[PDB]
């Protein structure tokens, strides 16, 4: 069936639950077995929450290659993302040596520091210009060169040293503030802003590395972020537009990562977006 449609008439019978439940019982299940080892208990956020093995990114060191992040690669729509938890304190310094070695010009971050009076990750940023962050651990300098904020969204210009080669590079982070506590956003306007605000930075792209981008476990927000680009993406690329089936889409990418989209709502929100952003840009 048109998106449109299957959406008014969801609402109508209310099946949202109905169809959320028949996603978790036809998505893919691949091993995790480094996740799972001892040895990198203390690198997981969530117990639940795991990258797959085939998928997996490999940070290149030869003690212990580990950290929670997955490739997905979407092949017809020509995009990849890196999706990944947000960084615990005593991962920082992997999740800079990732965006390093993976080349990536744009993370984007899709929670707050601090959520319902609990830390959602770690402060993994700088604050002020003159008070530069180096992670000692992987041998990485981050300053703070300027910040835009704005009412639903703040965007950043940092600095990324490797303190080995000298060589530096410029990285943008994307921070969306106004997710609310509970639930989704009402109206999927300003999500819709920041998303097009990505993409004209050029962080998208293939002449970069994948874009980084996470919340709290790195699948519920972070997962309604890269379906969204795509199915509006794939959009644009079809002969008829109304041929995209947004929950094939989402099958596809939870072959790479477990989980994505974790509530009926969110899955709603994501209809709700895509059906919204193909009628402008349009
Ligand atoms: O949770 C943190 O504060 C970082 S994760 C971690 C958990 C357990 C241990 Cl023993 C060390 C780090």
């Amino acid at each position: 069936m048109e998106m449109e449609k299957e959406f008014e008439q969801i609402d109508k019978s209310g099946s949202w639950a109905a169809i959320y439940q028949d996603i978790r019982h036809e998505a893919s299940d691949f091993p995790s077995r480094v996740a799972k080892l001892p040895k990198n208990k203390n690198r997981n956020r969530y117990r639940d929450v795991s990258p797959f093995d085939h998928s997996r990114i490999k940070l290149h060191q030869e003690d212990n290659d580990y950290i929670n992040a997955s490739l997905i690669k979407m092949e017809e729509a020509q995009r990849s993302y890196i999706l990944t938890q947000g960084p615990l304190p005593n991962t920082v310094g992997h999740f800079w040596e990732m965006v390093w070695e993976q080349k990536s010009r744009g993370v984007v971050m899709l929670n707050r520091v601090m959520e319902k009076g609990s830390l959602k990750c770690a402060q993994y940023w700088p604050q002020k210009e003159e008070k530069e962050m180096i992670f000692e651990d992987t041998n990485l300098k981050l300053t703070l060169i300027s910040e835009d904020i704005k009412s639903y969204y703040t965007v950043r210009q940092l600095e990324l040293e490797n303190l080995t080669t000298q060589e530096t590079r410029e990285i943008l982070h994307f921070h969306y503030t106004t997710w609310p506590d509970f639930g989704v956003p009402e109206s999927p306007a300003s999500f819709l802003n920041f998303l097009f605000k990505v993409r004209e930075s050029g962080s998208l792209s293939p002449e970069h590395g994948p874009v980084v981008v996470h919340c709290s476990a790195g699948i519920g927000r972070s997962g309604t972020f890269c379906l969204a680009d795509t199915c509006l993406l794939l959009m644009d690329k079809r002969k008829d537009p109304s041929s995209v089936d947004i929950k094939k889409v989402l099958l596809e990418m939870r072959k790479f990562r477990m989980g994505l989209i974790q509530t009926a709502d969110q899955l709603r929100f994501s209809y709700l977006a895509v059906i919204e952003g193909a009628k402008f840009i349009m």
